[PDB]
């Protein structure tokens, strides 16, 4: 107890519980955080500190103690109260925060306060590991009290010596010295001093119960004499009455984007001008250029008031909930959330996956990409002739409620496509753009983003979903609608693809492609596929009007030139005024209509996969260039073995199966990660890892089992995680809904399980329960998945046995032998170690006491719904 602030430190201990919480708050500035506290709860975003942190800093920025510049990297970020208040500051130009994630450390949350997309918030790291990199302003608020002030200032001293490494001649700082009294720290306080400048500030706000003073670069005095005046200070608030904590008001944080200067595109105005001046022209009322817009790699063209769309909540399925208890303390089933489909929610998505670019490929590897499309379009062209789509054929697809894209229908002058495709008015506008189109000219061919909802593990934000005007919509299947009409992707014309193929078959193909020699079987995922089509791509897709004449080749160019490769995209946005619609343009990219998106996503990962065969193969040596004799080699060995090294893979979309020559596929990488196609969840040069079981490989969101029955006939059944399942099953979409609304969507769940997941015990368990529970009678309502593979034949009220024999022995084409079966009693289960292997909870008591009650339940959710008439399915 030699130093003053030491004497403190003593007394400090010694106070009782009560004195201890009197002291704490004796004449000290406080912020009341009430309102905050209750805004973040109900998931308010703006305005609101996300912690007392953001007052604290405040406090030192106002008095110039600190300037934040520049890239401000903030180390011990917590929730982000001083990076979210740096993020509003108008020198601050990029802010990183980094934070020690998991239990008894605070959580970054995300909040959408003025400037939060200059804002990106770290967890799970230690900063004391992290290497040091370029920033105009440090901050850190790291250090944890102790009855001990000798770990006090060895914990201190570890912060120093990490501070000092970020540190340089013009950095701005403000450093936490959580004991600033001890002898050791006032020594490493006054070399730091000497070298950096800045002195050692007392905040206000600060509470009685810390001796903490920050390190500011600013500000100017003798370390020895600040300390020891805090002391005293310190000392002196024992003996003196009570003085309640002076309050201040929360520090408010406003709200929307930042722009900073970052503008990396160079839209071609002569294409998209004519759809800017269309929408600017019809929003006149509101129309604005926003300079605080956040686009970087997209080119920003104004905004005008819209209508906020999207939600944020998520409805837990109380009828599979009840019928599904032991799963109920199961965290990878009950953290099942929806995405957030709100003007936040999808900008935050956008941030993260939507801006951004991707580098030119190489000379050579434009070359292979060049060369191999030109044989795929041939090959997929041998059977197949390119032919014009019908206004016809169009009317009868939106009149049969048959699989179009996303949609909209012009709200004022029709309610619907059926109200639109059935009025002359709408095919006038059709001629008005087709005309245009024919003279190299676009005005309505605009894509209107908005959030997807699905279920994840989150809550997450929301994917993109490109909407399309259906006049819009109309002239792209016009002129490319015979690549899914003509199936062009179909698994006999392209001998990779598997369109037209329910999930459910999609196990018997994987088997087909395994009895082909060679090596492990690959299925890498592509982080955000989409996002990652080049001018290239775009360019080499394009290709397929070399295979079309007159008035359909002008046509075909139009959609490709015009819509697909200079995009003109409407996206929601939060503002301090509200939401707002902004008009942004990409030239790359993936932005077509859903239908067109899956047929040239297929193309382009054939195309993308026979480059990463040849690699493998030695095909060619480098992608910087493509030499006389390498030109000469790929084309021989497409023309020689492109077919059969086709059939070694099953490609969805962005989604494939690839069974190489041998695996030196595994590292054959450079043409891949040059293409832009860069794998999910793995270092850009790290092997990949194959599969030597095709039961295990992943394709579609599932792994496929060969199911033996008690006749010996052989099924190949779809299987997914239990969890993912279960999870997924009891969320409903949405907010608001009735018992017989949900009832009907737990039903389409249940039936979905009897027809393709009967294999698995607690699911076919479950789902006779649902069955059970639910009115034999009521039709199942909605989608239980996005799959465009989904055949969707659970989506009935005929008997899900008669249904079962149809899809697995009657129409499938993998099934000899077609002698139904006769109950659900002859349809096996997968081996019990195979369920428990992919999720079962059999051979746990919990899961037998559930079965052995499943009654109670099933009376528990017919007493809901109220006396109707109920099938028992047990
Ligand atoms: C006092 S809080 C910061 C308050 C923050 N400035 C705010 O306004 O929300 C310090 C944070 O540092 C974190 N932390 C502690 N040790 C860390 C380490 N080695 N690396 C990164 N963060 C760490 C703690 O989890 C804690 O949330
Ligand atoms: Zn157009
Ligand atoms: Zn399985």
């Amino acid at each position: 107890g030699e130093t003053l602030g030491e004497k403190w430190k003593n007394r400090l201990n010694a106070l009782g519980k009560s004195e201890f919480q009197i002291y704490k708050k004796s004449g000290i500035q406080e912020v009341d955080r009430t309102l905050a506290k209750e805004g973040i709860k109900r998931g308010e975003t703006d305005h609101h500190a996300v912690s007392r942190g953001s007052a604290k800093l405040r406090w030192f920025v106002e008095r110039n103690l600190v300037t934040p510049e520049g890239k401000v990297v903030d180390l011990g970020c917590g929730r982000g109260g001083w990076s979210y208040y740096c993020g509003g500051l108008k020198n601050v130009k990029e802010v990183k925060g980094l934070t020690k994630g998991g239990p008894g450390h605070e959580e970054p949350i995300p909040m959408s306060t003025y400037g939060w997309n200059l804002v990106r918030l770290q967890s799970g790291v230690d900063v004391f590991f992290t290497p040091p990199e370029k920033c105009d302003t440090l901050l850190c608020d790291i250090g944890e009290s102790s009855p001990n002030p000798t770990v006090e200032a060895g914990r201190t001293l570890r912060v120093l010596n990490l501070v000092e490494n970020w540190l340089n001649n013009n950095t701005q700082f403000c450093i936490k010295v959580l004991n600033p009294y001890m002898p050791s720290v006032i020594e490493k306080m006054e070399a730091l001093q000497r070298k950096y400048g800045g002195a050692l500030v007392r905040n206000p706000l600060s509470r009685n119960s810390t001796h903490e003073m920050y390190w500011v670069s600013n500000a100017s005095g003798n370390i020895v004499s600040s300390v020891n005046m805090i002391s005293r200070m310190l000392i002196n608030r024992f003996t003196m009455r009570h003085k309640k904590a002076t309050y201040e008001p929360d520090v408010d944080l406003g709200s929307g984007t930042r722009n900073i200067g970052i503008e990396s595109e160079t839209p071609n105005l002569d294409i998209i001008g004519k759809r800017i001046e269309k929408i600017k022209q019809e929003h006149e009322t509101s129309w604005h250029y926003d300079q605080d817009h956040p686009y970087k790699t997209w080119a920003y063209h104004g905004s005008y008031e819209t209508k906020q769309t999207g939600s944020a909540s998520s409805m837990v399925n109380g009828v599979v909930r009840l019928l599904t208890k032991p799963w109920d303390v199961i965290p990878m089933v009950t953290q099942m959330a929806m995405t957030d489909t709100t003007p936040f929610g999808q900008q935050r998505v956008f941030k993260e996956k939507v801006d951004t670019r991707t580098q030119e490929p190489k000379e050579g590897t434009k070359k292979l990409m060049k060369i191999t499309a030109e044989w795929l379009w041939k090959e997929l062209g041998k059977k197949k002739t390119p032919r014009m789509c019908t206004r016809e054929e169009f009317t009868r697809k939106v009149r049969s409620n048959a699989a179009l894209g996303a949609i909209f229908t012009d709200e004022n002058k029709w309610k619907s496509a059926r109200e639109a495709v059935e009025d002359s008015g709408f095919w006038e506008l059709v001629d008005k753009e087709r005309n245009l189109h024919l003279e190299g000219k676009c005005e309505t061919c605009v894509y209107n983003m908005m959030g997807k909802r699905e279920k994840k593990l989150g809550a997450k934000g929301s994917r993109a979903i490109w909407y399309m005007w259906l006049g819009a919509r109309f002239l792209e299947f016009e002129a490319l609608g015979f690549l899914n009409e003509d199936h062009w992707f179909s698994r006999e014309n392209s001998l990779s693809g598997v369109e037209g193929e329910g999930l459910h078959k999609l196990g018997y193909i994987l088997r087909d492609v395994s009895k082909k020699e060679g090596g492990a079987m690959y299925a890498d995922d592509t982080a955000g596929w989409d996002t990652r089509i080049t001018l290239e791509d775009l360019k080499n897709e394009e290709m397929v009007t070399n295979h079309m004449e007159g008035e359909h080749k002008k046509l075909a160019e139009a959609i490709f030139k015009l819509t697909y490769q200079n995009k003109v995209v409407r996206v929601q946005r939060p503002t301090p005024r509200g939401t707002v619609m902004d008009i942004i343009s990409r030239r790359d990219q993936r932005g077509s209509g859903q239908v067109v998106t899956y047929g040239l996503n297929t193309f382009t990962n054939m195309e993308a996969q026979l480059i990463r065969q040849m690699e493998g193969e030695g095909v060619f040596k480098s992608i910087q260039q493509l030499t006389a004799t390498e030109e000469i080699a790929v084309k021989n060995w497409l023309v020689r073995v492109g077919r059969e090294r086709l059939s070694r893979m099953a490609i969805s979309g962005d989604d494939c199966v690839v069974k190489p020559l041998d695996d030196r596929f595994a590292s054959a990488l450079t043409a891949l990660n040059d293409m832009g196609k860069v794998r999910k969840d793995i270092q850009q040069w790290e092997p990949s890892r194959g599969w030597n079981d095709w039961t295990q490989v992943p394709f579609c969101s599932h792994h496929f089992h060969e199911l033996i029955m008690k006749d010996g006939r052989v099924l190949v059944v779809p299987c997914r995680n239990q969890d993912e399942l279960i999870g997924r099953a009891r969320i409903s979409q949405g907010a608001g809904w009735s018992l017989r609304e949900t009832a009907c969507l737990g039903k389409s769940y249940a039936q979905m399980w009897s027809l393709m997941y009967f294999h698995r015990r607690d699911l076919r368990l479950a789902a006779n329960a649902i069955c059970s529970a639910v009115p034999s009678h009521w039709v199942p309502t909605s989608r239980t998945t996005w799959s465009i593979h989904a055949t969707h034949e659970w989506m009935t009220t005929e008997d899900m046995l008669t249904v079962w024999n149809r899809v697995w022995i009657q129409e499938n084409p993998w099934m000899e032998d077609k002698t139904p079966v006769e109950s659900w009693e002859e349809i096996p289960y997968l081996g019990k170690r195979e369920d428990q292997w992919c999720g079962s909870l059999i051979g746990l008591t919990s899961r037998a006491t559930w079965a052995k009650n499943i009654q109670t339940a099933i009376n528990q959710v017919r007493s809901l719904i109220g006396n109707e008439e109920y099938t028992d399915y047990m």
